[PDB]
């Protein structure tokens, strides 16, 4: 079930690294870094789905775009994700 | 025509992503972030090609090369670039 | 001979990017930024071999994954490296 969460990231990184599941095509949360944003925030976790950022789908991007996405971002960033 | 531009990031994100177009190999700003150091710039644009960041060609590196030299700098920065 | 280094990054990229030669599958130090968080500590140099981040083995990891890790740590981190 998608759930929109958000969260401030401001002159930090993120504190999350993503891979995507090269059989179900799945952009899965990988590393939540301790004490950074997205661990201090507690809505984000290891096994999570990104379905979107910032209203931005990823269903049709490759990794280093989305990527590109979460590190290029600045302030308050809305993710939809599925929990895993 | 290529121009030279320069801005400045410190403690932030560029606020731009990058991609090459597979076909003529050109390394496109693909999205530039609202209120991000790019867009404040007013200097590059959506559809801009990179040739060249901080005096560094692109023309003989991979993707992955390019986005770690844009994420790995600090201060100013210059691109040279053709508009789009 | 695999030496431990650690250094500290807080709102600064750590000011180098990496490089996996694809004959040997090696992590290499591709570029140190001038006056970034890695130049300045004088550890790290173009050529190292990196082996471990924070604890992080490379050996079984894709670059994009590797990149993100550095970039999405924060504070100190600690490298295993090959030195050049």
């Amino acid at each position: 079930s998608v759930k929109i969460i958000r969260l401030v990231k401001n002159r930090e990184p993120l504190g999350a690294t993503i891979k995507k599941d090269e059989q179900t095509g799945a952009i899965i949360v990988a590393r939540i870094m301790r004490g950074g944003a997205a661990d201090r925030s507690g809505l984000i976790h290891v096994g999570d789905e990104l379905r979107e950022v910032n209203g931005i789908p990823v269903e049709d991007k490759r990794p280093e775009e989305i990527i590109q996405i979460l590190a290029q971002s600045q302030g308050a960033i809305t993710f939809k994700i599925i929990p895993g």
